[PDB]
């Protein structure tokens, strides 16, 4: 129709378009070839994907009929182990992934997300590689705002200076003078090879001056000074002549972070894509980034320094991009067979994203040792991690790369992968460079998973649960068991507050504290503030420390988050069925009005929250799970919905273009798809949102076209 056939396949034009005209120029790859080698990879691995899919609701049937016709936790693991669910633990090994960048591999440190189809803020997050301190204290909450310290239209010198002493304790904790403090500094001199700095009384260096990693400018007057720690960067840029600068006791403008050490640009639960047009706009954005010509203001380039001891060097300036492919479930219309029916669309993030990352090798660049690094979501288990390995085989030969280029990073989020942990990594074992935990997903799977026990705890509760400690832990022992510690990365979750960044700094320490070698943050200010735990904490030491260790056993994870009877009274329960529907609700409009997938969200209580598409998993599972036992009713869910929706109305009303849904709630299409994702809740495949979601948002788009 308005399609491009190639074999058995249908190409929509854009994409058909966009590849030629785009994305292959410069890959060397002969076009015919390519589509070719699309049209088998497609038909040779698509009924594989479907048999994995098949699978994963075979075992949920299962241990849906157990429940019902009952807790014997021996009889429950022996169960799950007969049917195939839970396999056995393999020999320990280690992984062989080669050709890793050193800050995968090598240096601990912030992580950022960000939805690809948005071109100025994926180019924000290339570029938050580095960041001012100054401007992220200044700018939060962080500094309180107190006693004329208050944030205004105008600069206020009563808070820029709290920030400096902020700056120049962080000094001393992380580069400590081998006497005195950063706080009394008057100058600093590089005297040969060695920073010397200006105390008024006498002068000192670096108690160890290891940490001196070299400067700019003249060595008697220097522009600015580089120190290390932990691996990671800190730059002190010296200006008299700034504003600050000015007033400041040595002349300091600003204390400058090597803040996002990776990136994430993401295709699955950040982003609103349900159609080749969508899929077309963040493959674009994915290969202005990979060729480094991206701009709306520019990307940047490398930094120049000079050794301590004369000579030059320099230093990246970009964070080193990964990319988040969709998972297994979904299929997209952007490609068709005969019969009309859609190819996965995993299996086509592999080969586009694959093939446009080519242009990252070359120059502008991102994996100076020639890798490219695809995440991938939603997993579970560990044939599933095979498949995606045998992927990326296939597409590696379609692109002519070497083999075992397109590196994987697996995210632990299904309750199938979490329990059989090592053997998924040992899947992936010359591939893998990354893994990592979160609370959204891996939640709505435990929930969905043991949906037929009985009412679970509500979703505050689970935070607390002890199947979710006991997976945060198991999650960190397995990569450092696999030899992750010095290969690469162990992740964690997303701090999702945006405007509390005082509590982010005082609680996600507990990250690297647990050994992660990384986790997630919101925005390039989080990201900064966020690599100040790293410098408070030597994640390599830790990670040394825990080795050894198996601090989860199979029975705490398999610990069912089941409510123990009559846990709440009903004023608990509407305010919990309010909390859900609400969170439905505010993600679901802005999702499908808008194609919307991450933005701040005011929650229930107008605390803005920026959660992924996940959000709406948990949440439809628990209140499809507590509608199935009986906990609430289908009046109390709709009356709930109906109370809900103005208020999201009325957290939207600074919206330019936003339409309301109350109080013709059965005409709003967000409305009708919140309602549809709780009431059709039990019956989605893993609790996945993402059917009804893309299906409402096709419909909404449809509508609008007219
Ligand atoms: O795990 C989360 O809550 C989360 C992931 C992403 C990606 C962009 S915003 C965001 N929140
Ligand atoms: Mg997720
Ligand atoms: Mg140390």
């Amino acid at each position: 129709t308005d399609r491009v056939s190639v074999g058995n396949l249908r190409i929509a034009r854009v994409l058909y378009d966009f590849v030629n005209n785009e994305a292959l120029p410069g890959t060397d790859i002969d076009p015919d070839s390519f589509w070719a080698g699309v049209d088998k990879v497609v038909a040779d691995l698509t009924p594989q994907n479907q048999a994995l899919l098949n699978a994963r609701d075979e075992l949920q049937a299962q241990i849906d009929k157990w429940h019902r016709r009952r807790i014997d936790m021996d009889a429950y693991r022996q169960f799950l182990t007969e049917i195939g669910y839970l396999l056995p633990e393999p020999d320990d090994f280690t992984i062989t992934t080669s050709g890793v960048d050193a800050e995968i591999t090598t240096t601990a440190g912030p992580q950022l997300v960000v939805p690809v189809l948005n071109a100025r803020f994926a180019l924000n997050a290339a570029n938050a590689r580095w960041g001012s301190l100054y401007d992220a204290l200044y700018g939060t909450d962080v500094i309180p705002e107190t006693d004329g310290a208050e944030k205004g239209p105008t600069y206020n010198k009563v808070r820029g200076d709290k920030v400096i002493a902020y700056a120049r304790k962080f000094l001393d904790d992380s580069v400590p003078l081998s006497s005195g403090s950063f706080g009394d500094a008057t100058g600093f001199t590089v005297q040969d090879g060695q920073l010397v700095v200006a105390l008024p009384d006498k002068s000192t260096g670096l108690a160890n001056p290891g940490q001196f990693a070299g400067y700019t400018g003249a060595a008697e007057s220097p522009t600015s000074v580089l120190l290390i720690n932990h691996g990671l960067h800190i730059e002190i840029l010296i200006d008299p002549e700034s504003q600050v600068g000015t007033t400041d006791r040595a002349g300091v403008k600003d204390v400058i972070l090597e803040s996002a050490i990776t990136t994430i640009m993401d295709f699955e639960d950040s982003v609103a894509a349900v159609d080749a047009a969508d899929k077309v706009l963040g493959y674009r954005n994915w290969l202005g980034l990979n060729k480094g010509d991206l701009a709306a203001r520019v990307l940047n380039r490398d930094r120049n320094y000079t050794a301590p001891g004369g000579g030059q060097f320099t230093l990246p300036g970009r964070s080193l991009m990964f990319v988040r492919n969709v998972g297994h479930l979904m299929t997209n219309d952007a490609i068709v067979d005969t019969d009309g029916s859609e190819v996965f669309e995993g299996i086509m993030d592999a080969l586009f994203t694959g093939l446009i990352a080519i242009h990252g090798l070359k120059a502008l660049i991102n994996s100076r040792t020639g890798s490219i690094y695809i995440v991938k979501p939603k997993m579970h288990g560990p044939a599933e991690v095979a498949f995606t390995c045998e992927l990326f085989s296939r597409v590696e030969d379609v692109l002519g790369l070497p083999q075992n280029t397109m590196k994987i990073g697996i995210m632990d989020e299904e309750r199938r992968t979490t329990v059989n942990l090592k053997a998924c990594i040992k899947a992936a074992a010359d591939r893998v460079v990354f893994i990592n935990t979160g609370f959204l997903d891996r939640t709505g799977d435990e929930i969905h998973t043991s949906m037929e026990a009985g009412p679970m705890v509500r979703k505050g509760t689970m935070k607390s649960q002890p199947w979710i400690l006991a997976y945060e832990d198991h999650n960190v022992d397995a990569g450092l068991a696999a030899g992750f510690s010095g290969r690469a990365q162990v992740g964690k979750g997303m701090w999702t507050m945006t405007e509390l960044m005082a509590d982010m700094v005082e609680t996600k320490i507990a990250q690297p504290r647990a050994g992660a070698s990384t986790a997630w943050v919101p925005s390039p200010t989080a990201a900064t503030l966020h690599a100040l735990h790293y410098h408070q904490v030597d994640v390599a030491a830790v990670q040394q420390g825990l080795a050894g260790k198996r601090r989860a056993t199979i029975e705490q994870l398999l610990t069912i988050p089941l409510a123990k009877e009559l846990a709440w009274a009903p004023d608990e329960i509407r305010e919990e069925v309010d909390n859900n529907c609400q969170s439905i609700l505010g993600y679901v409009v802005r999702w499908v009005d808008q194609g919307v997938g991450a933005s701040k969200v005011p929650d229930i209580h107008d605390v803005a929250l920026m959660e992924d598409r996940a959000t709406l998993r948990i949440s439809s599972q628990l209140l499809a799970n507590w509608l199935r036992h009986g906990v609430i009713t289908s009046a109390d869910v709709r009356a709930s919905l109906e109370r809900m929706a103005p208020l999201v109305d009325r957290q939207n009303a600074g919206d330019v273009a936003y339409r309301p849904m109350a109080p013709n709630f059965d005409d709003s299409i967000a409305f009708l798809a919140a309602q549809e994702l709780i009431l059709s809740g039990a019956q989605q495949p893993n609790g996945y949102t993402e059917p009804i979601l893309h299906r409402r948002r096709r419909e909404f788009k449809a509508r609008a076209a007219e």
